[PDB]
Order: C-alpha cells, then structure tokens, then sequence
C-alpha cells in the first residue's frame, strides 16, 4: 500500500522530529520539520473528490 508506506515515512519523520525538539543547527532542524509538512500534505492528496 502506497498510503500505508507514506504514513510510515510520516511517523518515521515524527520520530525524528521528537529527537529534534528534545535531543538534537537551526535551519537544518526546521528543514527536516518542513519535509514532514510535505509528507503531511502528501497523504491528503493521495485521495481525491469523486
């Protein structure tokens, strides 16, 4: 499944983002954050109007 794989990338990204909040410079940290914004949106556009 293409959505399930996508979701999994997004969790893997969230799992990385929790690490960027509490454990792990700036413009790179926010870049990784941004990429999970792309992934977040990607999953919404998987699906469409009938």
């Amino acid at each position: 499944s293409v959505w399930f794989v996508s979701l999994f990338i997004g969790l893997m990204l969230i799992g990385l983002i929790w690490l960027m909040v509490f454990q792990l410079l700036g413009p790179w940290n926010y870049a990784i954050a941004f990429a999970f914004m792309i992934t977040g949106l990607l999953l919404t556009m998987r699906w469409h109007l009938e």
